[PDB]
């Protein structure tokens, strides 16, 4: 998440980050949840550059 919010240009708040990770967490896709909630559609590049680290450091 980390990841995707400075590459990309997202304010990242601790509240957005916390949503984030449950839901990746949960099932929801890397690129749905940031999409949905980071604000940003990711390229397939970028989806699969963040979906190496950690779910915190994506």
């Amino acid at each position: 998440i980390v990841w995707i919010a400075r590459q990309f240009g997202v304010h990242l708040t601790t509240k957005l980050t916390q949503k984030a990770l449950d839901l990746l967490s949960s099932g929801a896709s890397l690129g749905t949840v940031a999409a949905v909630i980071l604000g940003v559609t990711l390229p397939g590049w970028a989806v699969a550059a963040a979906g190496a680290l950690g779910g915190t450091a994506a």
